[PDB]
């Protein structure tokens, strides 16, 4: 069993999501079953990681704040 929410990632976990994301920003069903089965994650909690790993990219790399 797992709770969600209160990450207790390993450093070398999270580090392989870091080089998987740095790779691809975006992950495929296949590459997330890879994903899930490389570091024992599901995808669930990959989809949690790798969407906040891409809040604070894809909602804020270049976006001029106030419109003018």
């Amino acid at each position: 069993m797992r709770k969600r929410g209160r990450q207790t990632y390993t450093r070398y976990q999270t580090l392989e999501l870091e080089k998987e994301f740095h790779f691809n920003r975006y992950l495929t069903r296949r590459r997330r079953i890879e994903i899930a089965h490389a570091l024992c994650l599901t995808e669930r909690q990959i989809k949690i990681w790798f969407q906040n790993r891409r809040m604070k990219w894809k909602k804020e790399n270049k976006t001029k704040g106030e419109p003018g």
